[PDB]
């Protein structure tokens, strides 16, 4: 059906999109994290 | 010309192969830090 050109498009989105919220996930979760060792040095 | 569908191919096995290796470097390079913690030749 459309498992073409267009769609080899929507994974190279899809692995972008996967790489950067994995970043910005363990970035996110670092400032809860931190309540422990709450950034006062 | 190229920069068509063959190209956005090449990409998927770019970020593929990229995000394999990524886990196989902090992977390859805990044995060597194990030194300080391991046994020493």
């Amino acid at each position: 059906g459309s498992l073409t050109y267009e769609e080899v498009l929507q994974e190279l989105v899809k692995h972008k999109e996967l790489l950067r919220r994995k970043d910005t996930h363990i970035r996110e979760l670092e400032d809860y994290i931190d309540n422990l060792l709450v950034r006062v040095m």
